[PDB]
């Protein structure tokens, strides 16, 4: 006798991530006046602040790809 | 007793991330007029700050790929 | 008693990150005018300040590609 | 006595014509497979043939404008 | 006696045609397989053919404007 | 006695003609395999034939402006 | 005497195939399949053919004319 | 005596396929299967064919004049 | 005597095939498909064919004149 041992495995895989904003269509977006007055104001602790009329954000801290193969062929 | 062993795994795969703004169409955007007026204000601690009228922002920490292969053959 | 052993793994395989701003199209963005008027402010700690009227920012500390390939015969 | 005549006609107007193929998104359009198998045939006049698996004409005769203006003062 | 003829006509107006195809999104559309067999024809006049998995045919003989105008002051 | 005439017509109008194709987002568009296998075909008049997977034709036989003006002043 | 006689007649033949128009002819399209026939006398076969024939024995003219 | 007689007639003879119009003449498709058939004197066939065919033994004129 | 005849007449044959238009005369598609046939006597075979045949034994002219 005799032993014949084939081991051929084939990955055709995708693994894919489409994340954030992709494909959208923005025609003619119009941000109105924006009018800001302040007086008399006092801030004892950390002021972010952020003022404007037209505002695209896209934040992707996602879409991350983890693949993981193991083969082992023991005789 | 003769022994034929034949490894040949195949991997055609594909990894992708694709994160943030991808093929977006903006057409004539319009941000508005802004105006911020200020008298007399006080501010303690950190002040962080951005006036604008048409802002497009993208930030992406995502989108990472990490692919693992491990082959072992033991006789 | 003859032994063959043939080890031909085949890697074609793509690994690939698209992170940021890719392909957009921009025709004619317009900011609008910024007027910032200020008087008699007190900041105390640190100012951080932006200004403008059209921004486009791209951050991208993500993105990051890791590939490990492990391959062992041991007869 | 005496005569004053102040001709100011004033014209901010707009003629404006979008034809055809405009601001569309076409994501990943597929034609198929196409097979013409012929024979044995005869034609004893004029022969237009189109094959293809994928079209996108657009074909614009039209739009385009006229704008006929007179201003006539007769004293 | 004396005579005072103000003529101010103002015009804002808007004369607009939007024709075919705007603003679609047309995802992921699909023609399916096409055979054509033939034997045995005889066509004694004019042929015209097409053959084809898929089509968008924006066609626009249309739209388009007319804007006549006249001014006449006769004193 | 005396006459004043004032002729100051203000023309800012615009005529605008956008035809074809524009603004448009073809993404991976994909024309198939296309065969044609022709024996034993007799022709006895002209031929127009056109074989191909995929085409985008843009043809603009129209647009065009035609702004015709006329001022006259008599006395 | 004056003797001065005229012809300016016409004698014509007009005979066979003249000023037709035949425009495209063509054919039923023709399938002719024979298996296993036999013929101990003679054959004639016309298949799809487009035979134009013209026999003209006559269309002769004769003009006898005599004077004294 | 004055004698001018004059002869303007005409004899024509007009025979035959004259000034005809075929247009597309054609046909079905024409199919003939035959198996096993037997014929034991003269055979003639026609199939599918267009034979357009003219015999013009007449269309012949004659004139005779004379004069005294 | 003032003897003065004049002959201007016209004598014409014209036989056979004149003047015709044939336009894209073509023909029916033709297949023919002969098996394990048998002929003992003479075959004629047209398969497709376009013959135009014109004969004309005919088509003569005779003038006779003669004056005293």
């Amino acid at each position: 006798g005799s032993v014949q041992i084939v081991y051929k495995p084939v990955d055709l895989s995708k693994v894919t991530s489409k994340c954030g904003s992709l494909g959208n269509i923005h025609h003619k977006p119009g941000g109105g006046q924006v009018e800001v007055k302040s007086e008399k104001l006092d801030f004892k602790d950390r002021v972010q602040s952020k003022i404007g009329s037209l505002d695209n954000i896209t934040h992707v801290p996602g879409g991350g790809n983890k693949k993981i193969e193991t083969h082992k062929l023991t005789f």
